[PDB]
């Protein structure tokens, strides 16, 4: 219902946040902060709204300064908020928060790459196929491409995307396909599994597979308790704020999307049905990302999602928005 | 409950918006437009969100255009954005609204004006003395001050009131005191009554004064309707705003918000300088609650409308590390 659309640079940004079931609402959105370089974020607290409003605040201060988006680079960035964030917070009882992050930067020439679809091979596992092992343990999602060479044309953006947590990115090609920028950092899953039994910790499901039988994220900001072990450095412990770096290329026609679990708790509602919903009211709509932002929500949580709902949605240009923008409307 | 605050330039912007009482919320908030100027407003819809929304989006393409925001220059930028919604939007029965835009220029260098309170007297009869007049036609509000020479620092920002409907303009001063920015525009006032008079309307009071028995404001974008006599400056309606100048310190805080805000009684210009006032002193400083809370005393308070506030604050140095955050509480 009530969204901001940011019309700046290459961009059209439009971000909503609901509470839904929940009491109050602990997710957070950088909608936008800076040379042609942006940065977005949704960030989704739990246990309080504390460090997911202070990433959103803080996180572009440590990303900015960045002169190379690689993951040694970004780890470090991250690290130095989440110490930054236990210091200022804690040091005990922290807040969590998941973040998805994403680095965009505009090409004005063409370049060579790599890729494996969208993504951009580093001069490796493509993250594509590292989820459908995931999904394995379907039918919906397309077999995952063999590398090629592939010229991407000046106008495209590059993508990097920085990821803790459950909180998603995608992004949608003009044709409908589908580009999934993230994968879920779950307790259950091995690598992750691994590092909380060598931090002495465990992984028991109740509800849902759970650390120590408590949190059921595996890594995220804040959540200072489950990084207390000293013996291992903070990128070893139970839960920790390193995040997944990868990169992918967009095309000035693409749609990207931001959105948090809420989104895609229902249990039907997976990347490809979001994909469907984006595509079939962006026709109805006519376009007005705003209505399809607003659309995806409701949708969640008419099939009963619990959780708090949010989504930030990225249209690109061809050519530098000429009268720049910051509106805040209802529907 | 849901804050959009954008941290950029030399100013620290929050705004939110709620439905209230009302089955949608058609106010739309400009939080801000583009050297050293910026332009930020508060459109207040009406018989529909279609105007409000379209204002929002496409007033700074008319204002950003002007050399200088003298009445002269921004009268024909409203009247050309006007033209424009009539012509998108209608011709027929297209939704009004109303707007209360703020051009923001930041000195580089000190300025010499003569100034009665923060109001710049053009190189006169100073707003402050028409509310007043007004009013009386037992004082919140301290007497008008004589005009007097002054020297705007650097830093500060020099600040254009356009004003169209009842939406309104405060600048809270460091020391709690208030300048208005703004006066309403009531269709029986004799200006506006007069006007409407010679276009073939009328005004009578129902709940309030309203033109042709309809309208609760005699100036708006939009609602064509009232403007089909064929001058479009005398019109029934028309969206030729009031241009007032003043300059604030980077130590005031601006606050528009929409008549939602100031419905209920007792929730006056003087009240919401005092909330405000209040409550960044029992937050700290944090505008996100202060806006939040000013919102939830009008609801409290039995505002049967739709709920907006913008807050801006300044600063003398530039930002170093701008972002645009959106969170809730
Ligand atoms: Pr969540
Ligand atoms: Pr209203």
């Amino acid at each position: 219902k009530k969204v901001i659309t940011v019309n700046e640079w290459y961009t059209t940004t439009v971000a909503a946040t609901m509470l839904g079931r929940r009491p109050t609402d602990e997710d957070a959105i950088l909608v936008s902060a800076p040379p042609n370089v942006r940065i977005k974020a949704v960030f989704d607290g739990h246990a309080g709204e504390a460090t997911s409003q202070y990433c959103a605040k803080h996180a572009a201060k440590h990303l900015g300064k960045l002169s190379e988006f690689t993951f040694a680079e970004v780890k470090k960035a991250c690290l130095s908020l989440d110490a930054e964030i236990i210091r200022k917070l804690g040091p005990k009882h922290v807040a969590g928060s998941t973040g998805i992050i994403v680095a965009i930067e505009r090409l004005s020439a063409p370049v060579v790459e790599n890729v494996v679809g969208r993504e951009i091979v580093p001069r490796f596992v493509p993250l594509e196929k590292l989820i459908q092992e995931e999904e394995e343990a379907v039918g919906r999602y397309p077999r995952v491409p063999d590398v090629q060479q592939k010229t991407i044309p000046a106008g495209s953006f590059l993508v990097t995307a920085i990821n803790i947590g459950d909180s998603r990115a995608t992004l949608i090609h003009s044709d409908g396909g589908l580009t999934r920028l993230s994968k879920d950092h779950k307790p259950n899953h091995p690598t992750e599994a691994s590092r909380i039994e060598k931090a002495g910790g465990s992984v028991e499901t109740f509800d849902v597979p759970r650390v120590d039988g408590v949190l059921a994220l595996s890594r995220a900001f804040g959540d200072s308790d489950f990084k207390m072990n000293p013996n291992l450095p903070p990128e070893e412990q139970k839960v920790i704020a390193v995040p997944d770096v990868r990169q992918f290329y967009a095309l000035s026609s693409d749609l990207l999307l931001l959105a948090c679990d809420g989104v895609y708790e229902p249990s039907g509602m997976d990347w490809a049905y979001v994909r469907d919903l984006t595509v079939a009211e962006m026709q109805r709509s006519k376009g007005d990302l705003e209505e399809v932002a607003a659309r995806v929500m409701d949708y969640a949580y008419d099939m009963n999602s619990q959780d708090n709902i949010s989504v930030m949605l990225v249209a690109f240009h061809n050519q530098e928005v000429e009268h720049p923008t910051a509106v805040y409307k209802v529907v």
